[PDB]
């Protein structure tokens, strides 16, 4: 038989944050694989990654969002998808009483004020143009946060999460379609030290940290963490026209973790 | 060079009901064009397509099961993808004092009971190998209730998600995904009969009459419903190897219907 | 100083269905002590109380449900507050695939259609008036369902919780509120007898059930379980004038359990 | 024959925060009628108000935090109670992209950050005594963004309600409840204003304005906002005893304006 391409991204121009490591790569590997005119960003270069595909720039400053959005204007001459996967968490554990206020800010900075920045920027362009895709990678713990370590990145995803609700009704009537991927666990290398980590100081293995990390969340029904080329795959999914009717909803990626229906 | 090829369902077998029209038959022609070995169940046979491809039987009931349960063995052999695509509503107006007892029989045998009695047959048989996927098509009025016709619906609706996501606990662990798909207004045969009946009445035009729809759902951001072959989208998606680690979840494909973030 | 009383339900006549055991029993008593006028049901004739203040009769029949609502009208000449405590599951253990369509038909019954059945007779004479509010008693688990022997259960409470919205949105600008009191786990005799089980089965001691029970929730951030007059309490404040902008709303008294914000 | 004694704050030490006007003064009007001590804040105290009642500091400063806290201290002696009710919005319309860094900082400060503050330096000795109460008043925009002018007040509401839910985590387990109340539309001062602005700009009277605002939340089923007094009410329930067993949980009152189940 002959086949029709049913899923790709051709002729469009993606903006992909933070797309050096974890899922983040996975997306600008998949996102070239489909078609896809790529710029990516990160505090540092890669030596394998082709320099017309990348920006440096400290996303957590207003300086380092400028930078982006000019490489995006001059590199892409416009944008239709931009993927926000800019986000984590630095913080110690300790919980609530130990968030300092620079914990906060990183958290907020990081997770929250780096896609409202660029965000700023680039959608009054797309809206413009009245076509294109914005995601924003949120993270279970919007909805199920775990206090020791992650209560202001939770807090910084709730945010973003109802943000980006928030914009998809300004901007879905005007053809910019606006969705969030919310992962749970995902298998990373930093994933798999803090594996070891857990394990070496509970005095267990590396299935026994495993074991640990999804027991603090409650559980992962499948078993296992998603990896990165699972994250892409939805990702991809939602920035394509095969998804033209989905706007101002979030779509899970974690196993079935979060245990509410 | 070569073409993309993301995404297919070959060597996957589906059973998918309720496939003679709208999303049911967008969903059937476009697991047939993805690869999939199909069979669709209708109460009353279209008289064009192929004996093979479709089981005649009432599902609403315990032999109408029966029925598609067998010929999914024989003519399958087995079952990796079941796509639960029956529903509706039938009753009338007035609200809740309005619903009968046959009103409230009607909605859950159609909306929640056909595809209760299917699992219960098929999917221990998918446990016991130890992989496959079930789709449980809901509605959005399963969290947006509208209450003037379709009060038992959304009631039937919610009872069904909820039941969706607690199969999804116990056989998610055994390698058997289980999500939900929930649409809002879906563009059909049906809902341009409705719409043309609501302009008739408000004695405007047809685009007049799919506004009336659109405002009783509160608006919808994107303009416009869904197209069958939107939501066919979505359930292929979902239904791939490329949503490996999606399960025990609703995504929703409604334009932005639904305001809650 | 002198007091006025902050929350009463003086003049109020209240049908609290299924209050002889637990929080049911613990309702009933609260009410009176409010100064509510009370009839409650029960399959079986409690010894404690009055004659006037209860009527026999099976809620989960037709013929049950009707002589309620007779009873009601005969009794109190009207109502005004509706609290629907009639729940439960009798459902065995094994799963989905073990329940039958007497389970299914059980556990709606039960848990949905009487409710139905009682406000279909009794809310649109309150809607005639004016004004009465309506309480359903879900269950966290229409949320977070368990599906080992509560599959049907936790299915049916969903249905219950999104026909309490659907009914919020027709009869709360007619001057009705409607709302829901959804419990975790409420120490009773019931819940007792379970733990028991559960303990039997474990060859633990009985609060050994009592972890077994809160470890099965996900576990219980409070500690322990609800009592019977807390849930009164609750019920209590969203029946009275105090919660006079209350309605088309679920509150949650679980302890924490539902760990999702 | 008694009165009924239900419900009572005696014996309470309660920081409220912004009592000046709203729900806030009548939050601490109803405290102190239920027989609690009371501890207020304001940026200036009114004049005539007993000068013992206030404490004139500025929550969205560490120095003003630091001062509230140092008052709690020695007026009260330590806090049963806190109530957070420090927030609102003065942002103006034109979207997302009309959100200048002033903006952002503003609705974060108010609607997060005071309280966060305030809860970092409280929280710890409520926990070391093992009782005690923590209240944030949320808003249903932390579910229901409203886009105009209230994007930023929205995702700060949403970071403010996940991470009540995290501290709700880390601290029930310790004797200490935390809990949002989240209020639609309130009728103040503030709001009356609004309305007649809006009136102005849509050539309309008061009422008409005040359909605008209504219709601008999608409509209030119950045809009002709540009332200041409404919003204390709810805040004295769960502050009392008769709520010890809710925790962890967002109890909204908005008349039922979120239409989700
Ligand atoms: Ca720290
Ligand atoms: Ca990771
Ligand atoms: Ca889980
Ligand atoms: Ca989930
Ligand atoms: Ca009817
Ligand atoms: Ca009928
Ligand atoms: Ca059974
Ligand atoms: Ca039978
Ligand atoms: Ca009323
Ligand atoms: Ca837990
Ligand atoms: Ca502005
Ligand atoms: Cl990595
Ligand atoms: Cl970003
Ligand atoms: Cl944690
Ligand atoms: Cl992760
Ligand atoms: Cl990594
Ligand atoms: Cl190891
Ligand atoms: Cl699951
Ligand atoms: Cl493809
Ligand atoms: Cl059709
Ligand atoms: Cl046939
Ligand atoms: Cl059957
Ligand atoms: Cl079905
Ligand atoms: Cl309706
Ligand atoms: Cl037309
Ligand atoms: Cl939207
Ligand atoms: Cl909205
Ligand atoms: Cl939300
Ligand atoms: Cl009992
Ligand atoms: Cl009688
Ligand atoms: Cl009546
Ligand atoms: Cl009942
Ligand atoms: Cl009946
Ligand atoms: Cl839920
Ligand atoms: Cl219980
Ligand atoms: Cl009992
Ligand atoms: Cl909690
Ligand atoms: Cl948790
Ligand atoms: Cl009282
Ligand atoms: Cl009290
Ligand atoms: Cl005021
Ligand atoms: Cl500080
Ligand atoms: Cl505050
Ligand atoms: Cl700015
Ligand atoms: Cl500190
Ligand atoms: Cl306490
Ligand atoms: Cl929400
Ligand atoms: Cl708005
Ligand atoms: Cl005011
Ligand atoms: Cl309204
Ligand atoms: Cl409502």
């Amino acid at each position: 038989s002959m086949m029709i391409e049913f899923l790709n991204l051709r002729g469009k121009r993606a903006l992909i944050t933070a797309g050096t490591k974890g899922a983040g790569a996975a997306t600008v590997s998949l996102f070239l694989e489909l078609g896809a005119q790529v710029l990516t960003t990160a505090r540092a270069r890669p030596e394998g990654l082709p320099e017309e595909l990348f920006v440096e720039a400290d996303l957590t400053t207003k300086e380092g969002c400028a930078i982006v959005a000019e490489a995006t204007r001059q590199r892409l001459g416009g944008v239709d998808v931009i993927v926000h996967m800019l986000g984590g968490s630095s913080a110690a554990g300790g919980g609530f009483s130990a968030l300092s206020d620079d914990d906060w800010y990183n958290e907020l900075s990081l997770n929250l004020f780096a896609a409202v920045r660029l965000d700023r920027q680039l959608v009054p362009d797309m809206v413009a143009r009245g076509s294109g895709v914005v995601v924003h990678v949120t993270s279970i713990q919007r909805v199920l946060p775990l206090p020791e370590s992650t209560t202001a990145y939770a807090a910084a995803k709730a945010a973003l999460s109802t943000y980006s609700k928030a914009m998809s009704k300004e901007v879905s009537p005007k053809g910019v379609r606006v969705v969030r991927v919310s992962p749970g666990w995902i298998e990373t290398e930093a994933s798999v030290r803090l594996a070891e980590r857990l394990a070496k100081q509970a005095g267990t293995d590396l299935e026994g940290g495993k074991k640990i990390i999804m027991d603090g969340l409650g559980g992962i029904p499948l078993g296992r963490p998603a990896k990165p080329e699972e994250v892409a795959n939805l990702i991809a999914f939602l920035a394509s026209d095969r998804a033209a009717s989905i706007t101002g909803a979030e779509y899970t990626i974690d196993g079935g973790t979060v245990p509410t229906a």
